[PDB]
This record gives structure tokens, C-alpha cells and sequence, in this order.
DNA sequence: CAGCTCTGTACGTGAGCGATGGACAGCT
DNA sequence: AGCTGTCCATCGCTCAGTACAGAGCTG
């Protein structure tokens, strides 16, 4: 990574971009090597997050990782991760790391209380649900989850990971449907507040 | 048995590497 | 005309969670 060792990137962390009164908080799994390197969220040239944000209309123009600090103020979107530690892949993390992460995540969500907690990846919500709601469904599905963050009105919404790793949603286009439904849910919630 | 949990395998696109080699121009 | 080096187009290749079978567990 421009002469920067993998060993150096593994020690690096990615700061959260969180504020109060947010519509959405994107919760990633943990920082990848490129995110740790850049110090920005979803810089993966193949990661579908920014493409999907635009293709869905959640951003009116095409943005990139360098824009992530403007997302709270201009788009009502923030970022955090289930696990802070940088790894080359999601499977390099332990069960205890994820459950430590879940506990830390629920406290951050109870503080900032965004309208919607968006789990960027089914695997992290599977862990979160089990730990926080004590729920393990056989048929865990994407989309809105039937449980609010404890002691809040924050909804849980799950999407296929923006990572281009999963073959089941091979392209940004195959994930865009979930980002459109996320936008619609945000619009419904703001409309409920209005009336 | 029947429903779980746990573990290992298999899977589609597209961005961007290093390697390769074709096009081309400068120079003799 | 022949030589040679740069540039760049192009190629092969790598690589950034999810689903599900089946072994194991247990009521």
C-alpha cells in the first residue's frame, strides 16, 4: 500500500463519524486494510457502498470515501463498525471480539439514537440479534428487523455487505434494492414525525 | 426422530495489479 | 532502414460474505 506494511495497517483503527439527530448509522463489520490505510469509510475500489448510496438516491451525486465526514451534516448519515480492530478479512475475528463489539455498539446506539441502525452485513446482525435481543431465527432476512435498539426508538435494518466478496449479490446493482428500501423507510419515519 | 448449533465448502463481478508486447518516434 | 527506448493497451490473474450441507448435539 504505497510502501506501507500490512503489519502497520493492522495496528491502525478507523474513527467513527457519529452525531446526534442522525437518520442513519452505517455499521460495518470492521476496517479492512484499505480503510485503515486511508482513514476513511469504504475506500475499497470494488466496495459497493458509495456506488449504492448514489444509485439509490441516498446521495444526489456520486460520492467517495473522502466525503464521509460531510455525511452527518449534509445527508443525515454516520458510520461505525461492529469491531474496531483492522484485519485482512472478516473471518480473522473471534466470537468474543464480535460480542465485545456488540456491547460497545449498543451503548453507542443508545447514546446517539439515530432513526435507523443499518447493519452493513447479515453476519454482524446475526451476532448482534443473538447477543442483544436473545433471538436466533432460522430464517434471518435482510430489510427491517422487528426489534428496536433497547431503551430507544432506533430501528434495525440489515443489508448484504457492501463488500464485493459475496457472490450472491455479485454487483452494486444487486444490492441497490436494499438501499432504496432504506431511503423509503427513512422517508416514512420523517413523514410520521411531520403528521 | 426432530429441530437445533457448529463447521467446512462453494460461489459471480469488476477493479486493478504486474507482465507483455505492439505502436510509434527520435536518432543514426 | 535499422535500432532502440517510452508509452500505453491489453491480458491474465487476484481478490474484496453468504448460503447451505452435513456432522454433531440434545431434548
Amino acid at each position: 500500500f504505497n510502501g506501507v506494511s500490512e503489519a502497520e495497517l493492522l495496528t491502525k483503527t478507523l474513527p467513527d463519524i457519529l452525531t446526534f439527530n442522525l437518520d442513519i448509522v452505517i455499521i460495518g463489520i470492521n476496517p479492512g486494510l484499505m480503510a485503515a490505510y486511508k482513514g476513511h469509510h469504504y475506500p475499497g475500489p470494488g466496495n459497493h457502498f458509495w456506488k449504492c448510496l448514489f444509485m439509490s438516491g441516498l446521495s444526489e451525486v456520486q460520492l467517495n470515501h473522502m466525503d464521509d465526514h460531510t455525511l452527518p451534516g449534509k445527508y443525515g448519515i454516520g458510520f461505525t463498525n461492529m469491531v474496531e480492530r483492522t484485519t485482512p478479512g472478516s473471518k480473522d475475528l473471534s466470537s468474543k471480539e464480535f460480542r465485545e463489539g456488540g456491547r460497545i455498539l449498543v451503548q453507542k446506539l443508545q447514546k446517539y439514537q439515530p432513526r435507523i441502525a443499518v447493519f452493513n452485513g447479515k453476519c454482524i446482525y446475526e451476532i448482534f440479534s443473538k447477543e442483544v435481543f436473545g433471538v436466533k431465527v432460522k430464517n434471518l432476512e435482510f430489510g427491517l428487523q422487528p426489534h428496536k435498539i433497547p431503551d430507544t426508538e432506533t430501528l434495525c435494518y440489515v443489508m448484504p455487505s457492501s463488500s464485493a466478496r459475496c457472490a450472491q449479490f455479485p454487483r452494486a446493482q444487486d444490492k441497490v434494492h436494499y438501499y432504496i428500501k432504506l431511503k423509503d423507510l427513512r422517508d416514512q419515519l420523517k413523514g410520521i414525525e411531520r403528521n
